[PDB]
């Protein structure tokens, strides 16, 4: 039952908080719902879940208009997937938020997708940090600089940071890989406007990267079920 994963979720989130001296208020839960049906969805809405993360786009914007047509409100829709340049517009129109600008030829595009009528969309740059078989994601070197180019589109905001690292078995690894992202985190907010967002750890790392510094975790299977 999704009413009660939710409720169990957020309890082990805020005991993760609170056992590394923070406050569970730091962490914001994105139930992730991509492969759920926009059924799973609304059972999670009327529990009270508002924030969702979507990785395909297609079916994410189904899912964004199914609950437009109903009238729910006070949703809002991470695109957390890879962005294909032919789909960036679907992105653009349709979701508050993308994690996963990693080339500023993506992110010129949703600026310039994004309708007039609409506020910025929130972004976050992804970091590559250990996968060394993902495409996905910038390494931390190349990041003060996308950084730059990306504060400047006036029709996006940078928020922080976002990563998925290589599958870890040992919490210990979970932690020093979580704590890299933090560190480029608070580096990266000590020079930037409302840097805020780290999103950073799943189901299987979330008490390491909350430890570690991360304010957003990414939870699927713990919430929907497989
Ligand atoms: C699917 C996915 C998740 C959720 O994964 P779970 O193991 O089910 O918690 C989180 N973040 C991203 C980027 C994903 O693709």
């Amino acid at each position: 039952d999704i009413a009660h994963n939710l409720a169990q979720v957020r309890d082990k989130i805020s005991a993760a908080a609170t056992r590394c001296g923070r406050s569970p208020e730091e962490i914001t839960l994105l139930a992730v719902s991509k492969t759920a049906p926009a059924s799973a969805i609304a059972e999670a809405i009327d529990a009270g879940q508002r924030q969702f993360g979507e990785n395909y786009v297609q079916e994410g914007v189904d899912k964004i208009r199914h609950f437009q047509e109903l009238g729910v409100t006070g949703l809002e829709w991470h695109f957390i997937g890879p962005l294909q340049s032919n789909k960036s517009r679907l992105v653009a129109e349709h979701f508050d938020w993308c994690h996963t600008i990693d080339r500023l030829r993506i992110a010129t595009r949703l600026n310039d997708q994004r309708p007039a009528e609409l506020p910025p969309l929130n972004v976050l740059i992804q970091i590559n940090i250990s996968d060394e078989n993902s495409a996905s994601g910038i390494q931390l070197a190349e990041l003060d600089e996308l950084a730059a180019a990306v504060a400047e589109l006036p029709r996006l905001r940078l928020r922080g940071l976002m990563a998925i690292p290589a599958p870890e078995s040992e919490y210990v690894r979970q932690f020093e890989v979580a704590r890299q992202m933090a560190v480029a985190f608070a580096g990266l907010k000590t020079r930037y406007p409302h840097i805020d967002t780290l999103s950073l750890g799943m189901s299987d790392d979330m008490e390491a990267a909350i430890a570690a510094g991360s304010t957003m975790v990414r939870i699927g299977t713990a919430i929907f079920g497989a």
